[PDB]
């Protein structure tokens, strides 16, 4: 994966799409999202186009929808799981207050590097702590220090796929109540409609299963209510209720 | 169409999907949206799923996605325009506090009577004041006598597909700062994709293009954030700047 692991050349789901055609997601992001997405966030996006794990970026129409739920919910805290060049990072940046804060966390520094030149120009660097580490020990750490009074308002977990499971079980305790945690990529390219799907990579199949295992869990799990999102490579977004 | 017009017998659109394949589509439902879905909610769907209209109800994982943006932004005081079963509408009234309240516009009030029972067996009657008409003059009389403490935290526009866009400049004045405009639709079973399109009759056409100059529009329109959802058909949430 990006992180860790086999490289993109052995990958199989990475030019699926979830849209029943090209065509209408090209009108979306052309319509849509292209012409609301900031200059920075343009730029950050076209770069990491070029790079091999470009199948791992977050799409200019789900990034608009992470704006819009950051805005409506009024959050202030929030902590980003998965940076890589950091698109969804700027994002939330850019839909936070000037005084809103991001703990930002990714195993891989030099995948921040790339995007970062950017997250300056936009001029809300200020608002992020980024840690380079795997995400469990750091999730671990703020389990120990948290305050009730310092819990996230909102968490992004798009970091190592079949880990999923792990980071709920602390970010249910990290977050408020009331708070928003959304798994990214819950869809797996459209892969977990199914019980079994050829041709996959190793890697790619362990992560198939754990969503299959893991969307499962979260519409029976009783400490959130969920809504899972078709939107880019799926979205569930869960709000804590206790 | 459900409120004047052409019959279904007309419409070509009705059988089409913006997912790539149903069996995603059935994954979504089965997984992670009738688990969560109110055993009222589940028999309004059942009994409008054998109506005439059935195409128009709003499907069950944008039902929960909704609710979902109701609870995140903390709504209280909402508007419905186009309720026919009444399935967004008892999904809004679910969502909202003991207090919130529903103003919902809808033509004909015999779709509405459908879903009332499911309605109020769930409990929440109390919180929805229904007006039978069409939704244009409610609006513009909602404008002379609103004042500024009493607008809208959120509207869910899923009427006379035609006239989206007379409906918004209403609703951009009756929905508070920051508050949430949500357009149903918007993708209109995929066809917006194209500049023309086969087939269509006049109704469906005239909607299409309607949507394709909505969806311009909005994303022009200095007065709002949006972010366009490919769930459902497509909805567009607006959220007002000033
Ligand atoms: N165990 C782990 N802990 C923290 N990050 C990890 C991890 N395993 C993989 N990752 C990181 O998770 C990222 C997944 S791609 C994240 C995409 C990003 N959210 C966007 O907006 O485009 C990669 O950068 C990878 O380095
Ligand atoms: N001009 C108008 N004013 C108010 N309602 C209208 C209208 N034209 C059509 N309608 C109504 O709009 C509805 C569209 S279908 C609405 C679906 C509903 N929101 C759901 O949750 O499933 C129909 O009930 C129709 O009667
Ligand atoms: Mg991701
Ligand atoms: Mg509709």
């Amino acid at each position: 994966g990006p992180g860790m692991g086999a490289s993109i050349d052995d990958y199989s789901l990475v030019h699926k799409n979830i849209l029943h055609s090209e065509d209408l997601l090209k009108y979306i992001l052309e319509t849509s999202a292209y012409p609301r997405e900031h200059e920075q966030l343009k730029g950050l996006r076209e770069v990491t186009e070029k790079h091999e794990w470009s199948t791992a970026l977050v799409p200019a129409d789900e990034g608009l929808f992470l704006s819009m739920l950051l805005k409506l919910m009024n959050a202030k805290r929030t902590i980003e799981i998965g940076v890589y060049t950091g698109y969804s990072l700027l994002t939330t940046a850019l839909a936070l207050p000037e005084d809103g804060k991001i703990t930002a966390i990714d195993v891989n520094k030099s995948y921040y590097e790339i995007g970062l030149p950017f997250i300056q120009k936009a001029g809300v660097e200020h608002k992020i702590n980024f840690i380079e580490s795997e995400a469990l020990p750091v999730l671990d750490q703020m389990l120990e220090e948290m305050k009730e009074e310092d819990l996230y308002d909102y968490a992004f977990v798009d970091a190592d796929k079949s880990n999923y499971a792990n980071y709920h079980e602390r970010l249910v305790k990290l977050v408020r109540i009331g708070g928003a945690i959304l798994y990214d990529n819950t869809l797996w390219y459209g892969s977990v409609a199914y019980p079994e799907y050829p041709g996959l990579h190793p890697e790619e199949e362990v992560a198939r299963l754990s969503f299959r295992n893991l969307n499962t869990f979260l519409a029976a799990d009783p400490r959130v209510e969920i809504s899972q999102v078709s939107i880019g490579d799926g979205v569930t977004i869960c709000r804590r209720l206790y």
